[PDB]
């Protein structure tokens, strides 16, 4: 619980209304009750305000007219909600203390303030930073460090010689450093390449849940600062994302891509490897990226839904498009 | 467990040609049943090949009786009846008994009657567990969260922290409930995060197949109603809402803040955009990409489907300059015109 | 681990050219590679930049040894020879040694001889480890499912009951084999669960990757024939069949019923619907949408590429209007034909 006065100082916000309400968490513009804060951003909701029940509302100064309640007025009321939310913030840790029943090598050098929840499985030479949490049930592999306040959820694996940074967030069954996807042929019999490159993940780094992130073949994969890679995204070995690149669910990228930074990555995108992306490219999701981008900007693919029966039509004149085209120009050649 | 034939005839409401005594250890496919085992016909064309089939019994319909080659069980829907022969011959194990001393469970955890968690599970402070939940081993259950009766987990099932999960149940190993939704604000190219404090609702009879990912909500909840089928590997974003009864077909990718309505079908491998609305009653055929809202019930479908590559090299070129294409028809047309 | 460079050339069969005695540590890329390293050139681009290249030894062929600036192995495939030689000297450790104190392991569990069970495994009852089976920590292993002689498991794999996996197969974090299908009756408009009884079986030197699924069968079974490889974060649908040394790269899906011939390539995120076949030799690229059977071998593929947004919007506004086109051509056509 905050007085609204010093959650305004904090956010640097402007307080219209009493700076002695008790604030006690943000809630959505429709669920908010008294004591909770909320946030506007569409202008359709100013004219409503009125049947919003929170003590106060964050919202810009053109919004300040409408408001029925306590107001706090910011340039950026998203980006003054996120602030918010982190001081209200509810989300317990993923363990406390080291727990009884965490398996943890004798060689392991662990920082102050580590917390290592139960069942957990530390191995040999593993580092931990400082107020590094470590959730139930996860693996570290032998001489991976992670550093300084960085926290796994519970049931993440990491193998081994694995590089994080500071204030990293991982969320569960993400697997860091698996094997890329790496076979010669000797006669139509595949021959296992040893994977022993690395994954190098930098500071600030979230990464969702049911992510892959393979180690490199002898140099390593590496994801920049800032980076933000959503749940179900397959990350090959040897690729390269730079940094505050933000990467949507369920994204595939082979190996050796290198993408650049301030990137977007729509959701379920396929993105080729052994080639570049620039920075500040947006790819919208599904897009299918299968040659290097050059310039930034907005790229798109896919053919979007129609009713079966009409796709039915749609896919077999493009199936035959060849013949459309070579009519074509027939026609030309005639007329 | 075994089982009378004459008895299994009865909990089917089925009617029994033949030897009653029989005694059914369980359910195979025509091909592989033995002496002992039941099966099930639902395609006519196999009246020729029951003298092929060694099951025991078989279940089929009044129109295939004076095909038998077998003692016979005569149902209206075999392939219904199949299912249910099938859960009372299940050889399916339960992913644990009794409470496992290498699980690790909360003072405060409250447990039901019948309750069993299996090696090396963890159960949070203020968890409860309702009567004959079963949480296999290795599983982790977050704080405060609500599992209802029947509910069983597979190995390796992560719940977060205040989650709330149906009765009866069902979720495969490896499957994730309740992971931060993907909520951040952009300050000069910076991600800040928002912590997403919602939740996720599951309803009764929900089965959620393995490896998927269901975000908890940013404020308000991500809701999954009842009697919903999820397979396996799709994600679900934070603010999800899938109506009762819609399946869910493989590796599906869902955006934040869709709504699905109820009795919908989501092919395998489709993917859906966010903060927009299906309505009920939607079929979206394999690898659909729904980018605009549904509001009509019917079938939906997108995708231009596989040619031999020197094929596909030719239609991929023509359609990326389909507006060369097409100003070429209109000049035609004019000059003809 | 380190090795004389003359032993090692011996066991690569390869032909040396330098000091015999040069102590080779490791492997590593042109670019990193220090002393005490060995590495490779396949790229004859790369002749010109030996002289910065700082390994103890690199492998090439014959036509780039006139190029050698250091001890050179010399032979016919350095490709085939670096896969060799990186794994005479793996660094990549074990899931796990000795049977860990902490496991689980059911008294009616069945373990050959040097078994390694990691922290916290689960091992339930009448599971049979053969030898020098490595299961890793926090790994799940139902009832009576049987992994062969050599097979190992990495961390927090998930393996349901009568699960057969054959010798020599390795398992990436995140798997989990034998989950049940997605197999469902409808009764006036409810879902049946019908129980998925069948099995996964898994043959010998199958490689599967992270977070891949592959469901057990409904009656029969779901088969992995022997020496495949999967990659990560794929869908294995139940009662699906892969013959023999198919390649299956990453985040494929593949639906129920699906049967894949031998020495099939599978590219990335591709999707392959059910209740058909494709036969021996396929290559289908990436995304591919594969709708019906393949019945010849070959390369197939499907998808249109990315362009610039405000291009992509013609492009997708103009398909799905194609209709318009085809009768407008047609119509054209006729004008042409004087009809
Ligand atoms: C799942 C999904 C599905 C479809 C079909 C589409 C879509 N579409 C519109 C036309 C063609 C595709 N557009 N979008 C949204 C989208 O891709 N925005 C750009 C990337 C967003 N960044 C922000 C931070 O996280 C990383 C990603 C989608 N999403
Ligand atoms: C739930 C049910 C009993 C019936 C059902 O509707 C269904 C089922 N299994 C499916 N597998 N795949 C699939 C999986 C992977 C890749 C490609 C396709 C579908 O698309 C499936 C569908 C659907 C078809 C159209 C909409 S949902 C089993
Ligand atoms: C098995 C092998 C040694 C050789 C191979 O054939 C192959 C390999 N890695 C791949 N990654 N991706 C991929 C991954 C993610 C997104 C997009 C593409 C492919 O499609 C890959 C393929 C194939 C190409 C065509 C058919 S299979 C390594
Ligand atoms: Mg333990
Ligand atoms: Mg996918």
């Amino acid at each position: 619980s905050i007085r609204l006065a010093d959650l305004a100082q904090q956010l640097d916000a402007e307080l219209h209304g009493d700076g002695d309400i008790v604030i006690t968490g943000v809630a959505s513009m429709q669920s908010a009750q008294t004591g909770h804060i909320t946030f506007m951003v569409n202008p359709k909701y100013r004219e409503h305000l009125g049947l919003c029940q929170a003590s106060a509302v964050v919202m810009t100064q053109d919004d300040l007219p409408f408001a029925k309640s306590a107001a706090l007025v910011v340039k950026n009321p998203y980006l003054t909600y996120a602030r918010m939310a982190q001081i209200l913030d509810t989300t317990p840790q993923p363990a406390q203390n080291i727990a009884p029943s965490a398996v943890i090598d004798a060689t392991a050098k662990l920082g102050n303030n580590v917390s290592i929840g139960a069942n957990a499985v530390i191995e040999s030479g593993v580092e931990l930073g400082d107020n590094v949490i470590i959730g139930a049930g996860c693996f570290v592999g032998k001489n991976s460090k992670i550093g300084a306040g960085s926290r796994l959820w519970a049931n993440v694996t990491i193998y081994h010689e694995i590089q994080i940074g500071q204030n990293c967030l991982i969320q569960s069954g993400t697997v860091v450093g698996a094997d890329g996807f790496g076979y010669a042929n000797d006669r139509g019999n595949w021959v296992k390449i040893p994977q022993i490159g690395r994954v190098i993940i930098g500071d600030r780094v979230e990464i969702g849940a049911c992510t892959t992130i393979d180690r490199g073949a002898l140099d390593d994969t590496i994801i920049g600062n800032g980076v933000i890679i959503d749940n179900q995204c397959q990350i090959a070995h040897n690729v390269v994302i730079g940094d505050n690149t933000a990467v949507a669910g369920g994204v595939i990228m082979a190996g050796s891509l290198k993408i650049g930074r301030y990137c977007m990555i729509g959701g379920a995108s396929v993105i080729n490897g052994h080639m570049e992306i620039c920075d500040k490219v947006t790819v919208t999701g599904m897009g299918m990226v299968m040659r290097p981008i050059t310039e930034p900007g907005v790229y798109s693919s896919g053919i979007p839904l129609q009713p079966n029966k009409v796709w039915r039509k749609t896919a077999a004149l493009v199936m035959n498009i060849d013949d459309m085209s070579k009519r074509l120009k027939s026609l030309e050649r005639k007329v």
